[PDB]
RNA sequence: AAUACAGAGAUCAGCAGUUCCCCUGCAUAAGGAUGAACCGUGUU
């Protein structure tokens, strides 16, 4: 299935975003749009994968994402 | 008129062309017959 559909239904799951600058964002997905802009709650962002700021909500532009690790649960969920 | 002469003086065959008439083609005119499952006012 399409990446976007996959995302739209991962709403409420936990996922890990790598940004183009190296920052890693662990959080629970709360919203997606057609340009893959995200909003996540219960957030922890890291300066790099080596690792630590906790944030309540984060908005991420989709053009800035290298990849998004999904929970293995994904296919059945 | 007398004479000199020279003195009795081609055939077999083919094709097209006019004239009507039939067969078969193509053209030009008019005429008809029948067949063809589909419907134009924010990433390069």
């Amino acid at each position: 299935m399409l990446p976007l559909y996959l995302l739209t239904n991962a709403k409420g799951q936990q996922m890990q975003i790598e940004l183009k600058n190296g920052e890693i964002i662990q959080g629970i997905l709360t919203n997606v749009d057609n340009w893959m802009n995200l909003t996540l709650s219960n957030v922890t962002e890291y300066s790099e994968e080596s690792a630590a700021v906790k944030l309540n909500e984060i908005y991420i532009r989709g053009t800035f994402i290298k990849f998004i690790k999904l929970q293995d649960n994904i296919i059945d969920k």
